[PDB]
C-alpha cells in the first residue's frame, strides 16, 4: 500500500520458535471466529489506513498498532508460542482505539462491543493441556 502507513506487524518469522496450544486453537476457532462475524468488525479487519482514512496523525499517536486481520494471520500460519501474546494482540487492538478517539464515538463503542464479547470468551479460555 502507501509509503505513508508503516509496514504491518510481523506474522511471519522462521527465528521465532512456535508452538500450537489447546488454548490457541480456541483462541482461532472461538474467540477470532466470534469477533470476526460481528456486525462492528469491520474497522478492526485489517491495519488502519491512515492515509485512506484522513488521519496523518494516526501513526504518530499509535506506536504498537494491532489489528484482527493480522492476528487472523498469526493465528492460521502459527505465529505464536502461547495464548497470552495473542490475548496481549487484542488487548492491544482495543487499547489503540481507546487512546485515540474520544470515549462515546461510534468507533469505539464499537471497539467496546467487540471488548465485551471478547471477554466472555477468554473467561472460559480452557485449561491449558
Ligand atoms: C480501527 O481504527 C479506526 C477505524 C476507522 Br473505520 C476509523 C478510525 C480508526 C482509528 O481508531
Amino acid at each position: 500500500g502507501s509509503h505513508m502507513n508503516p509496514p504491518p506487524p510481523e506474522t511471519s518469522n522462521p527465528n521465532k520458535p512456535k508452538r500450537q496450544t489447546n488454548q490457541l486453537q480456541y483462541l482461532l476457532r472461538v474467540v477470532l471466529k466470534t469477533l470476526w462475524k460481528h456486525q462492528f468488525a469491520w474497522p478492526f479487519q485489517q491495519p488502519v489506513d491512515a492515509v485512506k482514512l484522513n488521519l496523518p496523525d494516526y501513526y504518530k499517536i499509535i506506536k504498537t498498532p494491532m489489528d484482527m486481520g493480522t492476528i487472523k494471520k498469526r493465528l492460521e500460519n502459527n505465529y505464536y508460542w502461547n495464548a497470552q501474546e495473542c490475548i496481549q494482540d487484542f488487548n492491544t487492538m482495543f487499547t489503540n482505539c481507546y487512546i485515540y478517539n474520544k470515549p462515546g464515538d461510534d468507533i469505539v463503542l464499537m471497539a467496546e462491543a467487540l471488548e465485551k464479547l471478547f471477554l466472555q470468551k477468554i473467561n472460559e479460555l480452557p485449561t491449558e493441556e
